[PDB]
């Protein structure tokens, strides 16, 4: 695994079974150490920035993060090997579908927020308006 | 892609190149096309149960039915060759995210329906009250200038 991230050329990068190991060892560092082996891979081609990309989903990395890692994916899908498509699409499919998750919680934190926060809300202003009523009905009686 | 599934063999199962080749294949095909494909392979074995997994992933099914699919698979896993099993996890996540999806909008649904069905019945009640003290209001403010005026 130590051996399989230096590698190019034109054999390397069109074999699925060199992408397939390249996503095995990633899976098989620690956290903190695929975020760290990822920074080497900032020369912006497409095989690096895909490496980059192996290395960096398996980090403890931000929802934005991942947006950004996926956006970057999709970027140069045209420059994928015919060959390699249906293993990259599989992956890529994974960190879309992760993002998906992240959006579908945010999205769950802000309904469980602003409902709460208007519940509250009516819940005082019926605090409010019970006593000014109850107030008004002395008043009558006076 | 049609002559694809009806491979059987030491060469073939243990082979990432065919599975990566069979998920393309089934990338291709139509639900209808898809579940006709799965039909033919429910022996019960490791490399059919991945087959039917492969071919009904895309075949607009229901959230329990993929529940199934990926259970069958799941309960043969120690069985996939080393090669293979790296591939075989990337799919499988790909199906557990899927059903942690449908879990996820089931939940979104459930506090959509119950937190609107307890707003309305609130918002409701605040317009009833709002109502009931204005015309109280008014009848104190009414009534006070009649006695304050007699003084």
């Amino acid at each position: 695994c130590s051996d399989i991230w230096a590698l190019q050329g034109k054999s390397t990068e069109t074999n699925p079974l060199y992408w397939l190991r390249a996503m095995d060892c990633a899976d098989r560092l620690m956290p903190a150490q695929s975020r760290q082996q990822a920074r080497q891979y900032d020369d912006g081609s497409w095989q690096n920035t895909f490496k980059q990309g192996i290395l960096l989903a398996d980090a403890k990395i931000t929802p934005y993060e991942r947006r950004q890692l996926v956006a970057r994916i999709e970027a140069l899908s045209t420059e994928i090997p015919a060959q390699v498509r249906p293993l990259y699409q599989l992956w890529r499919d994974g960190q879309a579908l992760q993002l998906q998750l992240a959006e579908e919680r945010q999205r769950y934190s802000k309904l469980q927020q602003s409902s709460d926060s208007e519940l509250d809300t009516l819940r005082q202003q019926h605090h409010v308006l019970q006593q000014q009523l109850e107030l008004t009905t002395r008043k009558l009686e006076n």
